[PDB]
């Protein structure tokens, strides 16, 4: 699909109480340092765009990854005509007709009805071009400069801005530089000025058209001017062509077709949201050397840096997809994440722009381990192992960094119930320990590999054979009483025992043994899927959107609206019964579409988009760090996958209509494939992946199972 037909209002119909993706209409280049979006309201906090709004407050320069993290280093540009007594966003706001507007990754185009202005914003990595067509005779641009700001007019054609605003930052004076070069001159001089919450009305007089070339920096005003100088000669049409080519570079790596073209539209909307995050957070100096801002030391440092990622979300799907088709990006992003460690002492958890420390676990360990077993940045793995061992053995004095209850986990083999979300912390630490083990193994550090492989079995500490759930446990080894299987929070993050008891990616075979048998585990999975989507709110004291999103649909406790349940259909693959989940996976993919209500829950910076892409192709990385993809049920009829190693994997299904809900047979390069998984190596060889599909199941009797520590 051509990038101009992607509508960025996909997944934007949200509020605090209910998510259909909690996406913004991000205009930008892939991994752009800034994104650009219309702002329709300043009265709904982080939810500053709604597709049903008919009000336009301005073009917002944003770094907002989610409404939960909020924004950093934002400002607005608002075309105006005539006098304005008061410069507030409300006083300057114009209605607009959404149905006559363009919302695309490479272009925003809309008409402010109040002013008879039509304007067009095209993005670049560090800036963009805003073209403004005026019908009236006293023509302006309003700059809204939140937080502490500085602004000056350098000449008739040049303005420079600095803003200090953020939701959370280690640097209380965290600064963003923004420069504007105008084709048509300013007709009113103003003196350099500074303040809080700036409202600056630039004047151009009676011109029909203004063209604003803008750029930006987290380094300096001088760096922002160099970023601009690199593209100042481009026309809007040339910058648009370049931005379309940048997106085509990534879109061309997954060319797919479907029986239903609605499914193809959904695919490419999700693919657009797979190459936004993490955002570029470095610039190239006068010598083309990567530099970035280090909020910890409050200085400019050398090297790459990336931002706007919660690894709790993105480790699931984004980095595994990059491992197949964007290895060059994965390689540079790992270098940034290590720089984050170099600068703070701990591998990053939630970057926006710097460590915000939200969500359980240090799932960055899975991004590292998956890369190690796939031979991505082997050069960095000794530095990563040292970083991982430090996180697994040393408690940070600052609450947002590394592991919580590190020392108690080492003493007890679990985080005790006195800690918040102890079950998640425990299971995330045991999976991290598997990940550390895998990195050690790739480096032939046998002693480290062995110790961490044993630590990875600590999930067994919270398994209650009496209930068949993971439950919180006190320092004397007693399960918290008054257990209710559907009670959310307290011991579990954003779920009940049902959304929390299966985070054992390292050893499903061992979790299955705790149940007693492949059959007793099967019974639990059937009960998880086939029950009503009931919840109890006591752990929170109120209903939260993740509960509402599960209870909105009839898929039992398989809460596809949130990351904890993402792997659930694949659990059937660990008892040799993948056929039980093939229909379920096609039914789950139908909860996605290209509309403003198009996701079942928070998209989270590529995480749920890449869930959809992988499942569309029919395989899924259950266990980052194992070098495998568990087989599911494809929705495509064809895919040409351009692998980073330069080979092509061509996928072909038999006719893949609604009634096709099972896999009959798979041939990989004309050889019957019976295993319920593919190795990463197998897919990297390229060739032909043929799925013969069925209207009834073809049960396999193969003993073959995906990776588990306890059986390797
Ligand atoms: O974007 C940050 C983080 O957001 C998630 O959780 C949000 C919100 O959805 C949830 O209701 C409350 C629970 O009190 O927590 C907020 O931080 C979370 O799903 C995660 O996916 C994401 O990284
Ligand atoms: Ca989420
Ligand atoms: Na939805």
């Amino acid at each position: 699909m051509n990038i101009q037909a992607i509508d960025t209002r996909h997944g934007t119909a949200n509020q605090h109480s209910f998510s259909n993706g909690n996406c913004l209409p991000y205009t930008g280049v892939p991994f752009g340092m800034n994104f650009y979006a219309p702002q329709t309201t300043d009265q709904k906090g982080s939810w500053w765009f709604h597709p049903e709004d008919r009000t336009f407050q301005g073009y917002r320069v944003t770094h907002q990854p989610s409404p939960w993290m909020g924004d950093f280093s934002h400002l607005l540009m608002t075309p105006v005509s005539g006098s304005l007594s008061e410069l507030s966003l409300f006083h300057a706001q114009s209605s607009y007709r959404p149905e006559e507007s363009l919302f695309s990754p490479v272009e925003i185009n809309l008409t402010q009805l109040r002013y008879q202005i039509t304007s067009q914003l095209i993005p670049s990595m560090y800036g963009g071009i805003l073209t403004i067509d005026y019908q009236q005779k006293d023509n302006h641009l309003l700059l809204t400069l939140p937080g502490r700001y500085q602004v000056k007019q350098l000449d008739d054609h040049q303005v420079a801005v600095k803003v200090i605003n953020y939701s959370g930052c280690e640097d209380p004076d965290f600064s963003f530089y923004f420069v504007l070069h105008f084709e048509q001159p300013l007709t009113k001089w103003f003196a350099p000025s500074s303040g809080e919450d700036g409202k600056i009305l630039l004047s151009f007089g009676n011109i029909a058209q203004q063209v604003v070339h803008f750029s930006s920096s987290f380094i300096s005003e001088k760096q922002a001017q160099l970023n601009l100088a690199r593209e100042i000669s481009l026309r809007s049409t040339e910058m648009l062509q370049q931005g379309i080519a940048d997106w085509h570079n990534y879109f061309d790596r997954l060319k797919v077709t479907h029986e239903n073209p609605e499914h193809t539209k959904t695919f490419y909307h999700t693919l657009y949201r797979t190459f936004l995050f993490p955002q570029t957070f470095y610039e190239l100096d006068e010598n083309q050397q990567p530099i970035h801002y280090d909020t910890f030391s409050q200085t400019v440092r050398p090297g790459v840096l990336y931002t706007n990622n919660g690894f709790w979300d993105t480790y699931k799907t984004v980095y595994p997809l990059f491992s197949l088709i964007a290895q060059e990006k994965y390689e540079e992003m790992l270098e940034g994440f290590l720089n984050s460690y170099n600068e703070t002492g701990f591998l990053p958890k939630w970057l926006s722009p710097d460590e915000r420390g939200l969500m359980p676990g240090t799932l960055i360990d899975a991004v590292i381990a998956d890369a190690a077993v796939k031979k991505i940045r082997p050069d960095l793995m000794p530095q990563f192992l040292e970083a991982m061992k430090k996180g697994a053995t040393q408690q940070s004095e600052r609450e947002n960094y590394g592991r919580q209850g590190t020392l108690d986990y080492l003493k007890y083999g679990y985080v005790p119930s006195t800690y918040h979300e102890s079950v998640n912390h425990t299971l995330d630490y045991a999976y991290s320990d598997f990940c550390i083990s895998q990195v050690a193994k790739t480096l032939n550090d046998s002693e480290t590999a062995t110790f961490y492989r044993q630590q990875a079995l600590n999930y067994q500490q919270l398994f209650n054979p009496e209930t068949g759930f993971m439950q919180a446990k006190d320092t004397e080894g007693n399960f918290r009483p008054d257990f209710l299987d559907i009670r959310w929070g307290k011991d579990y993050a954003q779920g009940s025992a049902w959304q929390s008891s299966f985070a054992v990616y390292q050893d499903f075979a061992g979790l299955i043994k705790l149940y007693g048998s492949e059959l007793a585990f099967e019974k639990k999975l059937i009960q998880l899927c086939n029950q009503a989507p009931n919840f109890n709110v006591e752990g929170y004291g109120f209903e939260i959107h993740e509960m509402s999103e599960m209870a909105a649909i009839d898929f039992g406790q398989l809460a596809i609206s949130n990351q904890p349940s993402f792997h659930y259909p694949f659990l059937f693959s660990y008892i040799g019964k993948p056929e039980m989940a093939q229909p379920l996976l096609k039914q789950l993919m139908q909860t996605f579409d290209a509309s403003p209500t198009g996701y079942p829950g928070d998209e989270d910076n590529g995480s749920m988009s890449a869930w959809y892409i992988f499942n569309s192709l029919g395989f899924y990385p259950v266990t980052p760090g194992a070098g495998e993809y568990v087989i599911g049920m494809p929705l495509v009829q064809t895919a040409e996958v351009k692998l980073s190693n330069g080979k092509q994997l061509t996928i072909q299904t038999s006719p893949n209509k609604v009634q096709q809900q099972f896999i009959h047979e798979i041939q990989l390069n004309q050889e019957k494939h019976t295993a319920p998984y593919f190795t990463h190596q197998e897919l990297l060889n390229g060739g032909t992946l043929d799925y013969q599909l069925g209207i009834v199941p073809n049960p396999q009797t193969t003993a073959e199972r995906p990776f588990s520590l306890s059986t390797e």
